[PDB]
């Protein structure tokens, strides 16, 4: 509205009250911050060899 205008929203009246400032909380609680989810390059590698070998000493 203006520089004035404005002003006068705040407070009409010389009598001001003082009230707390706690956070956002449009849906009970969020927290809306910037972040970024990293990955890597590397995954295990296994093998599955449950051969059976035996002693094969004579023909």
């Amino acid at each position: 509205g203006g520089s004035d205008e404005d002003a006068l929203k705040a407070a009409r009246a010389i009598k001001f009250l003082y009230q707390s400032n706690p956070p956002p909380n449009p849906e009970g609680t969020r927290q809306a911050r910037r972040n970024r989810r990293r990955r890597w390059r590397e995954r295990q590698r296994q093998i599955h060899s449950a051969s059976e070998r035996i002693a094969s000493t004579y023909l």
